[PDB]
DNA sequence: ATTTTGACGCT
DNA sequence: AGCGTCAAA
């Protein structure tokens, strides 16, 4: 009752970018706008590997891994752009540069925490307090949230934008604005925030977006994929009950994989909701202390992981495959593409020291062998005491040289599937 | 023969 | 330290 928190403390929101990648393409080449098309890396190989995917294009049935050539039965008039290729590999640095763009606009708005390329949390508590300050007990109007849906509405007593607004106008005539102490006005005052935030985005960058509002990180992140693409969801404390009611417990971030499946086989339940009948000391008796107090408050809507005010990457790495035939057998071939990455790494690591005033101190590198189902089979680290492509590659090479079984010293065995390098362990500089 | 990333947890 | 899990385009 009156001591039960119930983890309305915060306005959180997650902003994460529309088809990112395709988005940077189209921006640069109008030729691709509103049209079905997809990003690609490699051609040579099944016409290339797909990594994003426009709406126009998802609506013939293309995703990502597809193959293009298997993309094009689909959809025939399917348009692609290429990944840059640098050194023999694809070479990022177009995409990470559009979300340095857009991580920027947002730090004007609040603190943020950098969650993926295209993706940050946004601290909104502090910013809505100031916002409610600044109104003076004015209502809120339909007009400030013109891309906004509520979670769960309308309800009670034919088109898509008639139910959002129908629903936007039930909550809006529901709320409480004369108490400044709601959680359920902060979360519509972080929504106006959001959209002004999500507008700022597109009329700086050109790039639209999607973004949920609600009072913890991974309710925000749920609510934000509920109506894509270039909406945004609030998702109240009290619209949790019917929403985790019939939602498969993997579509929970951290939920997707093993530990989610356990939960499933080991619970026999299926939908986030049904863990409420399980106790805190059971949940922990079966997922461990961590997982167990999380998921237990979880499933009532309550989680506690701070948004991190951390805008740039931890780590900034390279890495290649060597698929089937193509795996490296000869101590040659493991040299030149260890250069080759090396090379891509400090062309990055000396404008990282240059932008942010930090260099990184350690090297680690990482190979797979043919025939690993892991995506690393060994890891080794070693000290990064220059941003010199010749001495890291020659470093990461001393570090695995001996993971080569041959007798002979110019062929390498077990072939190698993987090089990987990763400057981490920055200090300030 | 998705590939190329990035964060964090465990022991 | 080195390995494993989960998530992004
Ligand atoms: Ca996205
Ligand atoms: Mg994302
Ligand atoms: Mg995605």
């Amino acid at each position: 009752g009156p001591h039960m928190a119930t983890g309305q403390d915060r306005v959180v929101a997650l902003v994460d970018m529309d088809c990112f990648f395709v988005q940077v393409e189209q921006r640069q080449n109008p030729h691709l706008r509103n049209k079905p098309c997809a990003v690609v890396q490699y051609k040579s190989w099944k016409g290339g590997g797909i990594i994003a995917v426009s709406y126009e294009a998802r609506a013939f049935g293309v995703t990502r891994s597809m193959w293009a050539d298997d993309a094009k039965k689909l959809c025939p008039d399917l348009l692609l752009a290429q990944v840059r290729e640098s050194r023999g590999k694809a070479n990022l640095t177009k995409y990470r540069e559009a979300s340095v763009e857009v991580m920027e606009i947002m730090s004007r708005f609040a603190v943020i925490e950098r969650a993926a390329i295209d993706e940050a949390y946004v601290d909104l508590t502090s910013a809505v307090q100031e916002r409610l300050q600044k109104l003076q007990g004015q209502p809120i109007s339909a007009d400030l949230l013109p891309s906004t849906y509520i979670e769960g509405l309308p309800q009670g007593p034919v088109q898509k934008e008639g139910m959002r607004k129908q629903g936007l106008f039930q909550w809006l005539d529901s709320l409480q604005i004369d108490n400044l102490t709601s959680p359920d006005l902060q979360l519509t005052v972080g929504a106006v925030i959001v959209e002004e935030m999500r507008a700022a985005i597109e009329r700086e960058t050109g790039f639209q977006c999607s973004a949920g509002i609600s009072h913890n990180k991974v309710l925000a992140k749920l609510a934000c994929g509920l109506n894509k693409p270039n909406r945004q969801t609030l998702v109240s404390h009290g619209s949790v009950p019917q929403l985790f009611s019939q939602m498969p417990i993997r579509k929970i971030r951290s939920l997707g994989g093993k530990l989610g499946a356990s939960v499933i086989e080991i619970l026999g339940i299926e939908y986030m909701g049904e863990l409420t009948q399980f106790t805190e000391s059971q949940l922990q008796s079966h997922f461990g202390e961590k997982n167990g107090s999380w998921l237990y408050a979880m499933c009532r809507g309550i989680e506690h992981d701070p948004v991190k005010p951390r805008q740039l990457p931890k780590t900034i790495g390279c890495s290649k495959n060597f698929p089937g035939k193509t795996a490296l057998a000869t101590r040659e071939q493991v040299q030149w593409w260890l250069l080759q990455l090396a090379q891509e790494l400090e062309e990055r690591l000396t404008k990282d020291r240059n932008d942010n005033d930090r260099v990184a101190t350690q090297l680690v590198v990482s190979i797979r062998v043919q025939g690993d189902k892991r995506l690393s089979s060994l890891r080794r680290c070693c000290a990064l005491t220059r941003y010199d492509a010749h001495k890291m590659s020659h470093d990461a090479f001393t570090v695995i040289k001996n993971c080569n079984t041959s007798g002979i010293q110019t062929e390498w065995s077990p072939p190698l599937t993987m090089l990987f390098l990763c400057a981490t362990k920055f200090s300030a500089s």
